[PDB]
RNA sequence: GAUGAGACGCGUUUUAGAGCUAGAAAUAGCAAGUUAAAAUAAGGCUAGUCCGUUAUCAACUUGAAAAAGUGU
């Protein structure tokens, strides 16, 4: 009668299945609707739902904002037209009429054909005059006569749109504008972190040499050229290198495995940056900051080098003309053949290109380079072909740098200047200004009026904002207090309680003493390495770290140990090298105020995180200023100010009442201070918040399904994927006759070798790589991975291994495969014979490491080994396994730590336990258990259920099975170990106390909790345990596996052929069309780009996206008698155009050019849409004009075996005398190999329908046939690709490079089978589409 | 580990920047070029200095919609 369900989530698949009491998968009779003959079939209970990855909302971010930005720059230049609107008229009635215009052909314009004076001569003659706008910026500000009223809007309004960045807060002064100043602050903060090893600025005159007309390289050179102590590649060479615009690596800076090249003139960089915080720390942004900074002010010192920015856009006017000349008289004096491709070609990256193809200055230099320098006639050509100021226009990259204040002064001098001519450019001043400066605050988002879901600003006005009666319409207060409502993360550990800024004092604290507390010291007087104890941990944050901002172990050591705890020599085990934590803005704002009064008073505690708060929250100068009100008498008002301009960024994980708030139950001490003082045994928060002695656990577990979901902390995919199995199971229980079920089992799916290796044989004698050399081609074969990471030694007996006797030695496992699964390398050996291990059930004997634990030692120090197997290896000195390492094993064997599989299951359960009983307690019909992978993994490998992924999309639904086999079984055999992976308020039951001390009621003695489905257990002596054929469960009576019969259940469930695969089926979203902007066409094609702008005259957009096709049957004219055809098209409805069809089709229909259209034939046909045809091939829609493969290639398991068996010749077991005998199956049945092409080749024939490519891998498949077994099978593997569901893609079979085969018609589908499957499959609604059309 | 607010600078597309000599023209010889306006998802009603590329979506039935139903 009861079921369980079995589930796979991933983030492209579902993987879900039926099963019942005898670990069977049901089969049931589903009715088909639809319009066909077929009204019933028989389908298994089991299945997999695939869909594309959600995707993050970024991209619709970015394209938000940047759309936010040109409404607002447009609305400037409106305002601005808005002041000059009367006295234009009367100058010139229609200036801005043909400014609007500018854009149309000279047809559809109304107004005169030039844009600025309305006269072919004017117009020409001041064109003449000033060739750049910068030369009449230039005139305007420095001459006093009076000018055009319309070069004044011009001026003013190419000033007001491009108004500069805004990156520099308050007025320009050299203090944050200049290179040498910015130069020093950056060397102050590198010798602030580090002060050893520090920077001196005094001797360097680095303003001359940053910002001389040299190349970069050179100016880099000359600068470290001042700096003795200092390299060019070195950390500072490379910020400074940075700031010039090179492109510096910090791969050797910080030892990372991995390049990180920089480049500050990227789109890329601000992520890069993000990777290199993440691998050194955040310690290093304020560094590379200020070396951004830095690159502004040398960068905008290249471009100002009154009106310096318009003069120097002069200056370059004419150095690009002298040097043109020069070029093209060169050019034709020395290649008059190469002359009319440069200078007329637009298809090359001439200069025709650089100003007409569209080329950059960078292709352009990469294209005239080697012309120059084979005309040699050219030296200061390519002088000037460097440090940036070549051939340049006045509008590139480079103009990032200019700041507002700039623009803001130019403007302000044409204002002064024209300021008597004009009494309206005199009474309306300010105003212009305030159009140019004024920027909406971050907190204050959009200004919106209730029709925004991003917005929350509040208004003191009814009126519209404009940028002069912004401050007092704005309720700034209100603004800024829901801005703080919204933008306060909550922890997932505790919700309803904001995290605290990532530099607030507390977190600083609490992450200092998380990393001290692990600390341990020993010494030669005491016994063995101990913690520090409460009283030490706070001397050393006293003395220590609110003295200096890095520690160095010399510094712990030396200015503690030895001038308090007298200990003379000591040895930290805890930390190397350096703490990784600090406190450094403690250090900062000490720095600010000096006053060590407020900061240690423990009292000021509170305002200093408010302080702290509000310098993280806000950025804006005025609500920072704000911030003082509560805060002006408590400092100096002349420290204030300095207060002000320190700003921090950056989010914590953790809340304060979670740190410092929520205490135990019982001691009554809270996180912090049962970390900070504990005895002689240190907990950790990785051990006080999981402990089932403590409250914390318990307190840390105490909405619509959207919310559910959302708050989740996982990808958008991820997400989907989860909203996907709440369905499936939703579904699963409707066909089980809304039934719920008794179970849900739940499963979410390098060169540091070669460095660890060489690093370690460099700590020892290296002989054994010079005398046996390898790259990382030979790779991590496990047998030689071992005998490198042992210098080629047994693990066990003294004695030098033989690499080319290797297939004679054994791996062995430290702590065996009957106590904990591990095959990693930090539980594994290499020895010539695994006996050698000793005698013992345990870890290898005591003769054994006393003879051998000098050589482990020597591994330890030369990181061939960690910790864990160092300490695993000699354990027989210490007794051996005990019961918290049995009960170590077990909860590491069955224990999930993912929080989002905690999450779901928890959803899963909030959702199918509903009832309550007579008290109120949660009535828990359901149990949601949550599966390891490592589980279900390793019962495929232990028991020959092998996977091989390339083959068909069955593995998810085999994989849900199996969850749910290994799922129930484990809540069947140990039912006293739920509270470990079920989910809900269980007993503890306390592990140690379910595991025997010594063999002969108990749950287990061997910990491997999965020994239970074997008939026998081989242990590290190679003493064969016997289990019995039936296991049961011992305090209930009932029977959980039969070893006879139900393996072959399970071997039955995963080889029938007939598998619900769904491909969820959507329609498309995104972008109208690809994004370029194209040239004008004489093409109905292009889409127009405004309503009224006819692309054959103004360009357009190409290739739109389709959203869904749509089948339509109607008739249409044809001939030149405009006779009606019936018709049955496929018709894609594009993402324009959706709105508008869905709104009314018909009509759409109708204007498409059809006429007559059956409204009830009209079918939507989303992505994926599922076609049958003959012989049961089936197609997917792709788009309205392109099919996918639609089936399922089920190749019996014995071939699936096969293949993974063969590709994995070198298979890594756990036994080398069953592997042997693996290897024989594989050589035994070659005949496999033959049946299995013959497979894909009827599948092939019968529903994939490509013959050449067939006959092509066919030919290639025979003619290797005497090739070796594993090879043949891995390029089978390959081959699957032929026959695989979705979209058709090139392979290699061999040699031989099979390209895809598209399927290009979509007129087939017009008359095949549609098939609408519900997300589980079961359920289908088939409709015969040749039945339907024109009578 | 997702989600959000502010701003810049490129790019691109049309148009304005009279091309000139011969030759009747076709077409060849040459002169040049660096800038600007405008648009920057078509658009939307809720008309905001707002919103418009995420999430969500088999079929059928009932609903304006949320969403309920339908198949041993």
């Amino acid at each position: 009668k009861k079921y369980s369900i079995g589930l796979a989530i991933g983030t492209n698949s579902v993987g879900w299945a039926v099963i019942t009491d005898d670990y069977k998968v049901p089969s049931k009779k589903f009715k088909v609707l639809g319009n066909t003959d077929r009204h019933s079939i028989k389908k298994n209970l089991i299945g997999a739902l695939l869909f594309d990855s959600g995707e993050t909302a970024e991209a619709t971010r970015l394209k938000r904002t940047a759309r936010r930005r040109y409404t607002r720059r447009k609305n400037r230049i409106c305002y601005l037209q808005e002041i000059f609107s009367n006295e234009m008229a009367k100058v010139d009635d229609s200036f801005f009429h043909r400014l609007e215009e500018s854009f149309l052909v000279e047809e559809d314009k109304k107004h005169e054909r030039h844009p600025i004076f309305g006269n072919i001569v004017d117009e020409v003659a001041y064109h003449e005059k000033y060739p750049t706008i910068y030369h009449l910026r230039k005139k305007l500000v420095d001459s006093t006569d009076k000018a055009d009223l319309r070069l004044i809007y011009l001026a003013l309004a190419h000033m007001i749109k491009f108004r500069g960045h805004f990156l520099i807060e308050g007025d320009l002064n050299p203090d944050n504008s200049d290179v040498d100043k910015l130069f020093i602050q950056l060397v102050q903060t590198y010798n602030q972190l580090f002060e050893e090893n520090p920077i001196n600025a005094s001797g360097v005159d680095a303003k001359a040499i940053l910002s001389a007309r040299l190349s970069k390289s050179r100016r880099l050179e000359n600068l470290i050229a001042q700096l003795p102590g200092e390299k060019k590649n070195g950390l500072f060479g490379n910020l400074i290198a940075l700031s010039l615009g090179l492109t510096p690596n910090f791969k050797s800076n910080f030892d990372l495995a991995e390049d990180a090249k920089l480049q500050l003139s990227k789109d890329t960089y601000d992520d890069d940056l993000d990777n290199l915080l993440a691998q050194i720390g955040d310690q290093y942004a304020d560094l590379f900051l200020a070396a951004k900074n830095l690159s502004d002010a040398i960068l905008l010192s290249d471009i100002l080098r009154k009106a310096p920015l318009s003069a120097s856009m002069i200056k370059r006017y004419d150095e690009h003309h002298q040097d043109l000349t020069l070029l093209k008289a060169l050019v034709r004096q020395q290649l008059p053949e190469k002359y009319k491709e440069i200078f007329f070609d637009q298809s090359k990256n001439g200069y025709a290109g650089y100003i007409d193809g569209g080329a950059s200055q960078e292709e352009f230099y990469k294209f005239i380079k080697p012309i120059l320098e084979k005309m040699d006639g050219t030296e200061e050509l390519l002088v000037k072909l460097n440090r940036e100021d070549l051939l340049r226009k006045q509008r590139t990259f480079d103009n990032g740098s200019i700041p507002h204040q700039i623009h803001l002064g130019e403007l302000h001098a044409i204002l002064r200047r024209q300021e008597d001519f004009y009494p309206f450019l005199k009474d309306n001043r300010e105003k212009i200004e305030k159009i140019l400066t004024f920027r909406i605050p971050y907190y204050v988002g959009p200004l919106a009026r209730g029709n925004s879901r991003f917005a929350w600003m509040t208004r003191k006005s009814e009126e519209t904002i404009t940028p002069w009666n912004f401050e007092e319409v704005v309720d700034k207060g209100a603004s800024a207090q829901s801005f703080i409502e919204r933008m306060t993360n909550f922890d997932k550990n505790l919700p309803n309680e904001k995290v605290l800024p990532k530099h607030s004092l507390l977190y600083e604290y609490f992450t200092v003493y998380n990393e001290l507390t692990k600390v341990k010291y020993v010494t030669e007087g005491m016994r063995k390495p101990a913690f520090l104890s409460g009283e030490q941990k706070k001397a050393i944050v006293d003395l220590l770290f609110k003295t200096n901002r890095k520690v160095t172990v010399k510094q712990l050591k030396e200015d503690y140990f030895k001038k308090i705890e007298c200990f003379d020599s000591v040895e930290i085990s805890g930390v190397e090298d350096r703490f990784n934590a600090s406190l450094g803005t403690y250090h900062d704002l000490l720095k600010i105020i000096k006053d060590k009064d407020f900061l240690d008073n423990e009292e000021n505690e509170d305002i200093l995180e408010d302080i702290v708060l509000t310098l993280t929250l806000f950025e804006d100068r005025e609500m920072i200023e704000e911030r003082l009100k509560t805060y002006a008498h408590l400092f100096d008002d002349k420290v204030m100010k300095q207060l002000k301009r320190r700003r921090y960024t950056g989010w914590g994980r953790l809340s304060r009442k979670l740190i410092n708030g929520i205490r135990d139950k019982q001691s009554g001490k809270t996180i912090l201070d049962f970390l900070k003082s504990d005895g002689f045994a240190n907990r950790n928060f990785m051990q006080l918040i999981h402990d089932d002695s403590l409250t914390f656990k318990e307190d840390i577990q105490k909405d619509s399904l959207h919310e559910h979901i959302a708050n989740l902390a996982g990808s958008p995919a991820i997400k989907k994927g989860i909203l996907q199995t709440v369905k499936v199971v939703d579904e699963l229980v409707k066909v089980m006759g809304r039934h719920k079920p008794e179970n849900i089992v739940i499963e979410m799916a390098s060169r540091e070798r070669m460095k660890r290796i060489e690093e370690g044989i460099k700590e020892l004698g290296s002989q054994i790589l010079k005398e046996h050399p390898v790259e990382n081609t030979q790779l991590q074969n496990e047998k030689l991975y071992l005998y490198y990471l042992q210098n080629g030694r047994d693990m066990y007996v003294d004695q030098e291994l033989d690499i080319n006797r290797l297939s004679d030695y054994d791996v062995d496992a430290i702590v065996p495969q009957s106590f904990l699964k591990d095959d990693s390398i930090d539980n594994k050996v290499l020895t010539r014979s695994d006996k050698n291990r000793g005698k013992s059930d345990n870890v290898p004997s005591e003769e054994v490491v006393k003879k051998m634990k000098n050589y482990w030692r020597q591994l330890l120090n030369a990181k061939l080994i960690t910790q864990r197997k160092f300490d695993n290896l000699t354990k027989a000195e210490r007794g051996g396994l005990s019961e918290l390492d049995k009960a170590g094993f077990i909860k590491r064997q069955l224990v999930e730590t993912r929080q989002i599989t905690k999450h779901v299951a928890q959803i899963l359960d909030s959702r199918m336990n509903t009832k309550y009983d007579e008290n109120d307690k949660l009535i828990r019909e359901v149990k949601v258990i949550t599966l390891k992978s490592k589980l279900v993994s390793d019962f495929r490998k232990d028991f020959q259920f092998y996977k091989v992924r390339e083959i068909n999309n069955y593995h998810h639904a085999h994989d849900a099975y199996l969850n749910a086999v290994v799922g129930t079984a484990l809540i069947k055999k140990y039912p006293k170990l739920e509270s470990e992976f079920v989910y809900g308020d269980y007993k503890v039951y306390d592990v140690r106390k379910m595991i025997a001390k010594s063999e002969q009621a108990k749950y287990f003695f061997y910990s491997n909790i999965m020994n239970f489905f074997k008939t026998e257990i081989t242990l590290a002596n190679g003493e064969i345990r016997k289990r019995p054929l039936i296991e049961t469960n011992g305090e209930t009576g009932e029977i959980v596996w039969d070893k006879g019969r139900d393996f072959a259940t399970v071997r039955k469930v995963l080889s029938m052929p007939q598998v619900n695969i769904v491909k969820k089926t959507e329609v498309q979203t995104g972008g109208f069309s690809k994004e370029s902007i194209l040239p004008k066409r004489n093409s109905d094609k292009l889409i127009a780009r405004k309503k009224d702008w006819d692309p054959k005259k103004y360009g357009g957009f190409d290739s739109p996206t389709v959203a869904y096709s749509v089948l339509v049957v109607a008739k249409v004219e044809k001939g030149k008698s405009k006779k009606l055809k019936s018709v049955k098209e496929l018709l894609g409805i594009t993402i324009m155009e959706r709105s508008s069809f869905e709104k009314n089709p018909i009509d759409f229909l109708e204007a498409k050019g059809y006429k007559e259209v059956k409204k009830d034939l009209i079918i939507k046909l989303p992505k994926y849409s599922l076609f049958e045809l003959e012989n049961g091939r089936k197609r997917m829609l792709a788009s309205a004009g392109e099919l996918q493969k639609g089936n399922e290639l089920a190749l019996p398991s014995k071939y699936v075996n096969f293949l993974y068996l063969a590709s994995h010749y070198e298979k890594l077991k756990g036994s080398p005398e069953d592997n042997e005998q693996k290897q024989l199956f594989v050589e035994q049945h070659k005949h496999y190999l033959d049946e299995i092409i013959e497979q894909i080749s009827e599948f092939s024939k019968r529903v994939i329908l490509a013959d050449a490519n067939l006959d092509k891998v066919l030919s290639a498949y025979n003619k290797h046939r005497d090739k070796p077994i594993r090879e043949q099978a891995e390029n089978i593997i390959h081959l699957f690709t032929l026959t695989n569901l979705g979209a058709p893609a090139a392979f290699k079979y061999f040699d031989t490079t099979i390209d895809r085969k598209r399927y290009t018609s979509t007129k087939e589908v017009l008359d095949a089978t549609l098939i609408h499957q519900s997300i589980t499959g079961l359920y289908e609604t088939r409709i015969d589409l040749s039945q339907l059309g024109g009578d």
